[PDB]
């Protein structure tokens, strides 16, 4: 009943950017325009150096940019021309007012909706796409219903994005399933089927799930909870293993072989990071406050409390091994991104571990192969005097470890297991500690102990 | 060393079926199942087995009397066995330190002492249960203190991962076999001998070996992950009831993520069974000794949510009947904690019944496999039962003149009932409370008849 | 439509005096008060009323036997009435959810079911009490689920403001 030939996406970040690049690469007959208020980010998308690090993203963008894929700051015109408009902007947590520190601030999504109405005539399909869709579709629909025009016919769809950073290209090309939500009306059915036809260019029909907008958003909210809960559960087990003499990696192997449980997302760590999980739990908790469901909020709150506990316990073990005094002691921090194969640092455990060490007066030397140096400073300067006195950004791991008391691995970068640890040990102070917060040095403990290190890792003695 | 004679103390849901499949797969191994319960042992040797398990009768009768045996002669079974299984139950303490949380290891201690009394030479003593809470350690402490000349007892840990109702299929094709033993030459010889038994029908890559503690901790964690999946999807069901979504459709979108998996995502009135609640309570008590309160309160929520789910379901029933249920007939369909079993341990049907009984309801309970005496003992305190509880012979007698029908167990026969016949004889308004989503796809037919159908995770 | 026969389920402090005044002011309307307590019904037909209300003795004796009647025959009184008053007591639950706070609607529910059992045609069912707690909803839910051909029951709420 309707075919999408032109696509606009408001938001050129980790969600919008890669998503449209794959869509443009899979649908050569569809014109795709990614717009953003950030001009420096838009200029980077049109440069040889993309604004985000994503494995394989450079090859996808350069394959179709300038042909059917475009990046621009012209948000208004992109909207006017578009059959379909994606909304992939961020929703920060409210810093004041009702729901302070828990509820989502929908001001950017609302601003997009009004902007759309401003530059729209005729028929358009507005689809909200994000990893944490918190009542986004309803807010867009309420603005559209109140701003009607002759011949204006805007549709509102929900289409959550399931990709994970570091593997976005692989996730977008071969998703486990596509979720599309729309009104159970003739209008909504026409809009849903139109968006389905876009994905059907590379996604099998049996993997495309259709429902209403609320059930769509609720499913994404629940899915992120299950994933984050697996991490906090296996991290709670890592505390038990440390206290009883077992290895969480061995326990996780026996757990994962149950096909009812699955063997994925059972890697104990210093704690989960990222812009999705913590935010999702908080949103669920606040949603339960409005719904008078305190038992449900209490249940999912433990995913955050366990995560904060896992981080504190890891920092305490570092401080404990250093005689509970870290003043003027050099400590190397290897890895600042919230996971490997990305420069994103949002809610990264490296920030929290660093702040716990800075509260002890530690001299931190931080290395990360992809995180820009200015981002680390902003993350640690978040409410700098203490950052100026204690923080140093290194250009290579051997520089950050030179003369250090401990080496703290916070991100599972594969390069960290190939480092020259004999060279590191010689120029370290004794006793030299290695704190593996990611289990990346498993299988190397015999070598590292022979060199003379004190190896402390998560989930093992 | 070749394991040629196996003895198992405990002829319950774990030991009974496990030894039947072992003897079925190892025709050259003599397997003797012993138990203190004489009536249970006699039932094992009768055409009517003491427990209901699909396929168990065909497996037992194919080898019973050949290489599978059931007896009350615990002493001689221990004396002649190369491998001794301990598959007894460990009840939760009802008094003292850890009342209501800690496990009572008196039966496991009693088995270890009896093994020493009737053992000479070399034997392998293996603890097999679904909730192994510090069992291998307590067995080891008794053996180390009661030694005889030339008595060499090895202690192994071999948790059983089967689920009741599917025990035969699980035992024949397990996802993995977990065997724990000492990291010594003797422990590894003992572990290897036990691996040789499972290799008769289990591939080597699916047999995991470790130490005894890591074996028990893995089982405990695995049970926690399973129960957590149920409480998580049940918390989503309350969210669906409050916002207009269907938890069945939500569980479909969740399960298609291969990192999550589409299993154990069926919302219900609440999980039951002898394993999960106890396992969580043992985790809580263990964290108290280890001073891990953050871990304890994390997993406590699995029980708190399950209790909330049960209480919310009972409250919806009571609310639909004008908050007064005195002298109102209510039918309870299903009393086992899951389908295809007669076991009622920690079944949600018990809690929903007690909630309705406390409001004065006259309950008529039907279950196709749960015996009537078990239902009376479950509902009775260790007066109300005599006044309010009736055990029905068929479902249509329990629904005769009732105000509401409450489905608590997912028996496949419940979706095949003549609900036009039930509606005619019920008092109006007639309610159906589907606590298992078994009547999905029948709502349009049930609404046309005239039912007020209420189910979990949907309005 | 005109109401000529009135039945009242409940001969207590509410249904008693209310129907006595209705019968006194509406002489062309037959008023029948019914109750399950036979001792109370007998007292209403005796020279000693079961409740003391100033002036009630004069109002009842002014029309009892003419158009005001007290009977234990609940079934036939509902069968003939055009308007059926429900003026029964709703005690507080002594156990279960809401123990000591929530009202027990079992008597109002029994009255609603008994009305359906003995009603054909058009009738107006009115709940009259000093503390009506979700009474009209309870009666309406029973009537909607127990419908008969050409059976048209109407549910009204008419609270009573009288003070004893
Ligand atoms: O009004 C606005 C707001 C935001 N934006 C743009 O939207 C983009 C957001 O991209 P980000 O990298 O911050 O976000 P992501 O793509 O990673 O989204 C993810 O993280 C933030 C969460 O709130 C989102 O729900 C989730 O999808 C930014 O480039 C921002 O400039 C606009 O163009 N206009
Ligand atoms: O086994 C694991 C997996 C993950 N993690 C941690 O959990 C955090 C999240 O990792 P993910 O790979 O899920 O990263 P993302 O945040 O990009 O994706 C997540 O949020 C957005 C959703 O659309 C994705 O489906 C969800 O996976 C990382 O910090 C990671 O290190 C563990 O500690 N252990
Ligand atoms: O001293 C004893 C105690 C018990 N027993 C027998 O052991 C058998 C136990 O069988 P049950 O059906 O109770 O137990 P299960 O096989 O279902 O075990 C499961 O549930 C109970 C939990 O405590 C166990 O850890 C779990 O494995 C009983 O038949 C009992 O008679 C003995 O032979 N000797
Ligand atoms: O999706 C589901 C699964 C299960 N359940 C409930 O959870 C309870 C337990 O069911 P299970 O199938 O796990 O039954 P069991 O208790 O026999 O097995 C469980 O404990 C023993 C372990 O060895 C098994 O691995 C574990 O599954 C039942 O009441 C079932 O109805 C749900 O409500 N939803
Ligand atoms: O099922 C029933 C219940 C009650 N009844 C009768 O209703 C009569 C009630 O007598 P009461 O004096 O208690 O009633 P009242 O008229 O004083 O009502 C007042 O007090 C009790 C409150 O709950 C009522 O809401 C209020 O109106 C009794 O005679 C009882 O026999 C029935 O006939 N049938
Ligand atoms: O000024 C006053 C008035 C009343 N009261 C007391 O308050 C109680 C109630 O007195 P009322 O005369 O209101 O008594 P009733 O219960 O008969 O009527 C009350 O409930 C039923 C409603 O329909 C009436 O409108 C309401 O007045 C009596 O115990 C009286 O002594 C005072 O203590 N002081
Ligand atoms: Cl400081
Ligand atoms: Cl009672």
């Amino acid at each position: 009943m309707f075919e999408i030939k032109k696509i606009c996406c408001i938001g050129a970040g980790y969600v919008g950017g890669p998503t449209c690049s794959v869509i443009a690469h899979m649908c050569p007959e569809i014109r795709v325009t990614v717009v953003d208020v950030n001009e420096s980010r838009i200029n980077a998308w049109n440069s040889p150096t993309l604004p985000i690090y994503e494995p394989g993203l450079k090859e996808v963008v350069e394959s179709c940019r300038g042909k059917n894929l475009f990046f621009s700051t012209n948000i208004d015109d992109a909207i006017k021309e578009a059959d379909l408009v994606f909304i992939s902007v961020n929703t920060p947590t409210k810093t004041y007012g009702m729901g302070k520190g828990r509820a989502a601030d929908l001001k950017y999504i609302e601003a997009c909706a009004r902007r759309i109405v401003q530059n729209s005539n005729g028929y358009k399909i507005v689809t909200e796409k994000s990893t944490v869709p918190v009542r986004a579709a309803e807010s867009i629909r309420r603005i559209f219903d109140a701003n009607t025009k002759p011949n204006l016919n805007l549709q509102v769809l929900s289409n959550p994005e399931f990709l994970a950073e570091g593997t976005a290209i692989k996730d977008l090309k071969n998703p486990d399933r596509v979720l599309i939500g729309g009104d159970e009306t003739p209008e909504g059915q026409r809009a849903v089927q139109a968006l389905c036809a876009v994905y059907e260019h590379w996604v099998p029909r049996e993997k495309i799930l259709t429902t209403n907008t609320w059930s769509s958003e609720l499913s994404k909210l629940a899915a992120n909870l299950f994933l984050a809960q697996r991490i906090s559960s296996i991290n709670s087990i890592s505390a038990l293993c440390e206290a009883t003499g077992a290895d969480v990696e061995e326990v996780a192997t026996a757990i994962g072989m149950d096909q009812r449980i699955g063997n994925k997302f059972l890697k104990a760590s210093v704690g989960f990071g990222g812009s999705c999980f913590q935010k999702d739990v908080l949103n669920l908790v606040y949603l339960c406050e409005a719904l008078n469901l305190p038992e449900v909020a209490r249940y999912w709150q433990q995913v955050i409390d366990m995560n904060d506990y896992q981080r504190r316990r890891f920092a305490s073990r570092i401080i404990d091994s250093l005689f509970n005094t870290v003043t003027d002691k050099k400590i190397a921090i290897l890895g600042f991104a919230f996971k490997k194969d990305t420069g994103d640092t949002r809610e990264s455990s490296s920030i929290y571990i660093s702040k716990y060490l800075m509260d002890e007066g530690a001299h931190l030397h931080i290395y990360d192969p992809k995180v820009p140096r200015e981002q680390i400073v902003v993350d640690l300067s978040h409410p700098d005097d203490q950052v100026s006195r204690l923080v140093t950004i290194s250009k290579d791991p051997y520089e950050a470890c030179d003369g250090a008391h401990a080496v703290v691995i916070c991100t599972e970068w594969d390069m960290f297991k190939e480092l020259d640890y004999e060279r590191i040990h010689k120029k370290m102070l004794k006793p030299a500690f290695i704190f593996d917060g990611r289990r990346v040095l498993d299988g190397l403990h015999n070598e590292l102990q022979t060199i003379g290190f004190q190896i402390e890792t998560i989930g093992k003695k």
